[PDB]
């Protein structure tokens, strides 16, 4: 970070907003050494995931929650025949709905962080916007003159000004004889933007949080229809291992 | 995705908008095998659909729920004489209406997805107007210049400046004798549209939300409408079958 | 500082966001020789630290809180293998969550001096176009004469004014035969933008303190997830050590 004209904007945004994400449910009883967080990060990134008992010996869990990829077969309906798990350095192969259960954050699989992507390249757009238009009003009106003429306007300037004069040396307006007035002032003012672009930013960030579901009826059902996939897959784990896992919406994160 | 100038943005609002479509209705005692939501995505789909006991071994279901081709032949009203079953890598051929009940969506069988591709082209239309214009404040003047006025121009700006100046080399400036300036600036400010955008979003998601009677009295007559013609499929079913199906509008996803 | 047309306005904005920022939390119980600003300057300055037993005899600590970076090697949910604590010139190689806590300010790791970096280059970028926005409004015009009209100026301002007037001798206005005044006055008037700067400001101060969770419902979210974080990481080192540290929120920096 830190040079001339540019940020590293998108990293504040992108981070921030997913720490809100990745905080709207809890999951309260768990197989030994797996934590909430894991299923949820699986669920945000991907859209859904797979849980399922493990195998391979060299690996120190009793049972997993990964990201899926499913495989491009299906039944007449179009469910997927067989399921995938990804794991960093690591993939299981064809897993099914037989010996494991795929979660859904929602319906159509669709990824919360595929919200999250297109906000944060807008935000970072606002804010440069902010900074290129906050660095014009500086330069409201620039003057041109002869070498001779700049100079005693500097000495003007000296006696009251506490910066320099926007001025600078034209080479036709210096060359030429005769007509042409040995100053000429262009208008650069930029329109003043400070303010609605600030109030745009708070409209995108209020949209942003309605897909999400965070923030009112839409709000409520998107919240409802994410709460609801995870129930009807916590009833299926629950009958396939026998593991009593429970979920929860966070409607405040300390319990008391 | 993340590319110059362009989002995959259909994906995030067509997804979006069929997560609500598919949750108007649920359907609560059914056959071995099938669930509500394979019901409800065949209705909103094709518009339309056909239930009918299965007869062919290889596949491992009783009965099925899958999308309707009506064939070319209709009665004195203009009823359908035969239905079709259109499944994935799947094609049943003339069942009846003495051995398939066949539901409607609506009284005209047009499907609700096809509100949801019109509003999803628009708002991905309304998006890209969003960044187009946004783009287009940073640049409210040029100034065209000789190359060496150019130069002195930037000089200036690096004094106070944290970007750089808007400026470029003019060849016919550069190259003409006599008159001509040396500076030139081309007035190029679009106007503020980014209020008025994000308005019209709004006003374009409630409109398709009406359509889909999910948002008064023609919101409520609208899915009344479509209530009324799943009881009455609903009833069909039960007096061909004796499977005893019944189905609830979704006033909230859980029950409790 | 004191020098024409610069401030040293990095200073001014970042102590004083950073005395805010420091002050969220407090840590009331702890090992001898360490204090509670210790552990919350590692979780502002680098997002995450790591509390472990000191074993190198050369240091006066029984245990130490530090700024942690975790080696590259992670499991199959992308957790870190090793921790890495980074001390004012020292480096403790490879601890791990066999032996030691690593602590976060908020689930991503992010930094809140990020935010105050960003913020303080914006409002030292305000204050300088107040100031030059400023100075602008003591030259509305400009005069170009002849020299022996600029003298004559100066003695009807001489009379009554309590400064001197804005004029200065044109070389080409001096110079040329036949037509051109003799007098020519430059219209160099800037806008008054004063009143909105101030505003801007402040709005900018309110986006500052809702990313650091000190200022509704999204401030109290903020804040919320900074201390579950905190509150997870107590009851780990309580159960590793047996030290029964304990945190809580700033409500009032005095007790009582």
């Amino acid at each position: 970070i830190l040079l001339k004209n540019d940020v590293f904007m998108v990293d504040r945004y992108y981070d921030y907003y997913s720490n809100m994400g990745l905080n709207r449910f809890r999951w309260k009883n768990l197989p030994p050494g797996m934590e909430s967080r894991h299923i949820e990060q699986a669920l945000f990134n991907e859209g859904q995931a797979v849980f399922f008992k493990n195998t391979d010996p060299n690996e120190p869990y009793g049972f997993l929650c990964l990201p899926c990829a499913p495989s491009n077969g299906q039944n007449i309906y179009g469910d997927p025949v067989d399921f995938n798990g990804i794991g960093v350095n690591k993939y299981f192969t064809n897993l099914s709905p037989l010996n494991a259960v795929r979660i859904l954050d929602n319906d159509n699989g669709l990824a919360p962080v595929r919200h999250i992507a297109y906000y944060t390249y807008l935000m970072s757009q606002i804010e440069m916007t902010i900074n290129m238009n906050l660095d014009q009003q500086k330069f409201p009106i620039i003057i041109g003159a002869t070498q001779k003429n700049k100079l005693s306007m500097e000495n003007l300037y000296e006696k009251y000004s506490s910066f320099e004069p926007n001025i600078l040396v034209d080479e036709k307006l210096a060359q030429a004889l005769q007509e042409g007035k040995g100053f000429d002032a262009l208008n650069t003012q930029a329109p003043y933007l400070l303010d609605k672009l600030a109030d745009f930013k708070k409209t995108c960030e209020n949209e942003l949080l309605t897909f999400l579901g965070i923030n009112n009826s839409q709000i409520t059902f998107v919240l409802e229809m994410a709460y609801k996939n995870r129930l009807d897959a916590c009833k299926r784990i629950n009958e396939m291992f026998g593991l009593n896992l429970e979920v929860e919406k966070v409607v405040n994160l300390l319990e008391v």
